[PDB]
């Protein structure tokens, strides 16, 4: 499985290019902050919103510890879909520089 530390992907905000985070936590969670321009797609519902990925871009994957999300990676590339766990998922993201939304 494809990994990424969340330092890592913190780097990649110096990028040209924008990066496709998946935050698949329950909406109960995602409410008290999520990360910037984050899809916001609960794990439960993901098979219902295949059209929400495509098969030229890496999706990165984040639950709140890391474990939820390395299951939807494995169902995404089931799918054909390039996806990559994000280790330690919010936990080591931090609670800093979040969104919520008004």
């Amino acid at each position: 499985m494809k990994s990424i530390t969340t330092d890592e992907l913190k780097n990649k905000l110096l990028e040209s290019k924008p990066v496709q985070i998946v935050d698949v936590r329950t909406d109960e969670e995602t409410a008290m902050g999520y990360i910037p321009n984050a899809k916001l797609i609960p794990m439960d519902t993901i098979p219902d919103n295949l059209n929400s990925f495509n098969k030229n871009e890496i999706y990165y994957i984040v639950c709140a510890g890391g474990v939820r999300s390395a299951k939807v990676v494995e169902y995404l590339e089931a799918n054909g879909i390039d996806a990559v766990n994000v280790e330690g998922g919010m936990h080591a993201w931090g609670d800093e520089g979040l969104e919520i939304k008004s």
